[PDB]
């Protein structure tokens, strides 16, 4: 019974790809009306340490209890599992926060990574908040991404492990089945693909009902996709679900949500998104 949103912000760090509007969309999204009335966020991409600490201290009001951004530092967490490095150039990206007290957060890094993931601490967060007394347990993560520079299928045989990583994870947390287990984020596989009916059995996780915009990254509406690659190929790649094997809600829906911001700047050049991405929201009907 969890009111969700996972947004890919698109923070980049602003050292390596200084002209993105890191700073300004962290004010847009924290002044937008979509993070807003919901009980957990989920945001993806999250790099940059500076736009990042300013979206989560928009957002610090509303969801007061927040986690670190998983792969940055090793202090602020309950436990760190996986293979973390302070050797790396990037963290994960992912954070959570939440209206409701947050009573456990356990970061885990994934052991795969090719490309530029692989110079980065990509892996999921676990959480486990307490709503009315009940405990409900809400995962991020963000997964790899296709690296025109990296092996042949590698990312897809990648992706495999780590979601593999995250449902493993789940049953060896021996949580009550009378209990949701949330998962969501970037899970980079277009929605109705032969790779996303093998996501579904390796993250152990039911179908959703799908509302509003049949794409997640889209180069038709999304003036940063559309810059990006202006060639095309709308895809679905944003979800939240929930562990199979475990306390299933209602009627559980993804709706993507298309609403945008006035016109900003960034040295002279215009654009109207919070992100390349589109946010999802989540909710039972």
């Amino acid at each position: 019974d969890l009111k969700l949103v996972s947004h890919n912000v698109y923070m980049l760090s602003t050292v390596l790809y200084p002209n993105w509007g890191q700073y300004k969309r962290a004010d847009l999204i924290g002044q937008s009306s979509y993070i807003k009335n919901n009980d957990v966020v989920i945001f993806n991409e999250a790099f940059d340490n500076g736009a990042s600490d300013k979206l989560l201290s928009n957002v610090k009001k509303e969801y007061p209890y927040q986690t670190p951004v998983l792969g940055r530092s090793q202090s602020g967490w309950d436990k760190t599992e996986g293979s973390y490095s302070s050797t790396v150039a990037e963290d994960g990206g992912v954070a959570i926060v939440s209206k409701y007290p947050i009573k456990e957060k356990i970061q885990h890094v994934f052991k795969s990574g090719c490309g530029f993931d692989n110079d980065s601490n990509k892996g999921f967060v676990y959480t486990k908040i307490e709503k009315n007394g009940k405990n409900v347990h809400v995962i991020g993560t963000h997964t790899q991404s296709e690296d025109s520079r990296c092996g042949a299928g590698h990312d897809r045989k990648i992706r495999a492990e780590q979601m593999k990583e995250i449902s493993d994870f789940v049953k060896k947390k021996n949580i009550p089945k009378d209990e949701t287990v949330y998962i969501g984020g970037d899970l980079n596989v277009n929605k109705g693909t032969p790779e996303f009916k093998d996501m579904l059995k390796n993250l152990n996780v039911n179908d959703v009902l799908y509302a509003g915009h049949n794409s997640t990254w889209d180069p038709q509406s999304n003036s940063i996709a559309k810059y990006n690659y202006p060639n095309g190929k709308p895809e679905h790649l944003d979800y939240i679900f929930t562990d199979k094997d475990h306390k299933q809600p209602k009627q559980l829906v993804n709706e993507v949500v298309t609403e945008k911001p006035k016109p900003w700047d960034v040295d002279g050049y215009v654009y109207n998104d919070f992100s390349d991405h589109y946010p999802i929201k989540a909710y039972s009907k």
